[PDB]
């Protein structure tokens, strides 16, 4: 079985085994010059390959080759079996013009760093099942992968260089996934790095952090799904322009999308908020409009949040108190917008039409106090509401508004529009509650 070898140096082509495991140890694989840097091949016809040490070029983890010379590593596992696993238990770094090709059933890596390199090719096109990667750092990288699980994608930019980027150059199918995408800050004013996909049917991303002067172009991926978080990499102070492009984009259940003037979003197909939340950032008294090229779906449920005693909002506007008054802030524009309640499988059927149900899930906050609708379960909620809309006697004498307890009170004067073409908000000022004022609704009550 196992052929174990501490270290394989080349000096200024092919090591083929046939064994159920080729294990390379801590010495790793060292490639050389233009005499024997120009390609190195490590194969196992029959079994697996495990590398427990780094790839070196001219004796350095750094590496580095000329434009007229590439250093190419090739690992081919299970060549004659199609059941080979190639596992690299050491982080790998590839310097400039250093390429890596792996053929296998399964290819597993810790880190792959091409951040200090340039014109690196990761050729996984002969991987027939799955590539799993812990940490992938790209800059000028041709990532020729079909089916992958990448835990962390770190996309760097290329200084003031032009026409260099992270290229997903194979069709990615419908099964791949990236747990975290982190766009790094690029060079100011330019977009000298970022992600381009050749094509695919569906990509799942759990958390996606964008940064200015970098981009993620997934126009050629029919559908992208964000399962958890889509936000700035510096949410306390987002800045500049990050360019995010999609065909269809879906925000999954309880996922949170932060959307501002700093996140230039192109959505050429459809946008679906499937029971998630879009937080719109106000800068300059204004919001960014989420422009949808084709159809939008706002999907919601009837869960009452334990944290609030009301429906979770699909849209949140914090620092709404800063909104310019007397003007329409258009939040979403699509060719056609649908509204759907997913949990209508409860209570009987509502009398409230879908647009109006949706407007209950459209929230405005005054510094993290809800101001569009006051959810009152007790005296302390009266104060908070008093605080939200700036009514001093609600704060000072809450037992004066005892009539609000058990009730959702609508602050009209924030006016909301949710029709088949847009969602928008028009702010005039704050109303005040009346004993017999109406604008009130009995709170939901789950278990």
């Amino acid at each position: 079985t196992v052929v174990n070898i501490d270290r394989i140096n080349t000096k200024a082509a092919s090591l083929t085994t046939n064994a159920a495991h080729l294990n390379i140890g801590k010495g790793g694989v060292n490639l050389s010059n233009q005499a024997s840097g120009r390609t190195l091949l490590v194969e196992n016809l029959t079994g697996n390959i495990t590398v427990d040490g780094p790839l070196r070029v001219n004796n350095q983890v750094g590496g580095y080759a000329l434009a007229g010379s590439s250093a190419n590593f090739e690992f081919k596992a299970g060549v004659d079996t199609k059941n080979g696993t190639a596992t690299f238990n050491n982080d790998i770094s590839l310097g400039r013009f250093v390429n890596l090709k792996v053929d296998a059933h399964t290819a597993n890596f810790k880190g792959i760093d091409t951040g200090n390199g340039g014109f690196n090719t990761l050729d996984f096109s002969g991987v027939t099942n799955k590539v799993n990667i812990n940490k992938l750092i790209t800059a000028s990288t041709n990532v020729a992968v079909k089916n992958f699980n990448i835990n962390e994608l770190i996309v760097k930019t290329n200084g003031v260089s032009v026409g260099e980027y992270t290229h997903f150059s194979e069709d990615i199918g419908s099964q791949s996934r990236i747990n975290t995408v982190r766009l790094e800050t690029g060079t100011r004013s330019i977009f000298s790095g970022g992600v381009k996909f050749k094509s695919g049917e569906k990509l799942v991303i759990d958390e996606f952090y964008y940064s200015p002067w970098n981009y993620f172009d997934a126009r050629n991926i029919k559908n992208v799904e964000i399962t958890r978080k889509f936000a700035s990499s510096t949410p306390e102070n987002p800045w500049g322009t990050s360019k995010l492009m999609f065909n269809n984009l879906t925000l999954g259940q309880n996922a949170v999308m932060d959307y501002s003037q700093f996140s230039n979003l192109t959505i050429q197909g459809d946008f679906i908020n499937n029971q998630g939340t879009i937080n719109y950032l106000v800068r300059g008294g204004k919001v960014a409009t989420l422009n949808v090229g084709n159809a939008a779906a706002m999907m919601f449920n009837n869960d009452i949040d334990s944290a609030t005693g009301f429906y979770k909002p699909l849209i949140k506007i914090n620092s709404a108190q800063d909104l310019i008054k007397n003007t329409e802030h258009v939040l979403l524009k699509a060719k056609i917008i649908g509204y759907g309640n997913v949990s209508t499988g409860t209570n009987g059927i509502s009398n409230v039409n879908l647009e109006e149900q949706f407007k209950e899930r459209l929230a405005l906050y005054n510094n993290n106090n809800r101001m569009d609708t006051c959810v009152v379960r007790n005296t302390d909620d009266i104060k908070a509401c008093g605080m939200a809309i700036g009514n001093q006697s609600m704060v000072n004498n809450p037992d004066n508004y005892k009539y609000l307890i058990g009730k959702a009170w609508k602050n009209i004067g924030i006016s909301k529009t949710a029709n088949g073409s847009k969602i928008s908000v028009y702010y005039l000022g704050n109303s005040t509650p009346t004993e017999n004022g109406g604008n009130t609704t009995n709170l939901p009550t789950n278990t």
